[PDB]
């Protein structure tokens, strides 16, 4: 609802996980889901 805070995040739709680096989303969800996609 509340609409006030927007940036540029990368999360992992996959399983609603968030990470801190851009470069650990990437390999995290490659590795953690492999046939997930
Ligand atoms: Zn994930």
């Amino acid at each position: 609802g509340s609409s006030g805070s927007s940036g540029r995040s990368y999360s992992c739709p996959v399983c609603e996980k968030s990470f801190s680096e851009d470069r650990l989303i990437k390999s995290h969800i490659k590795t953690n889901h492999p046939e997930v996609s």
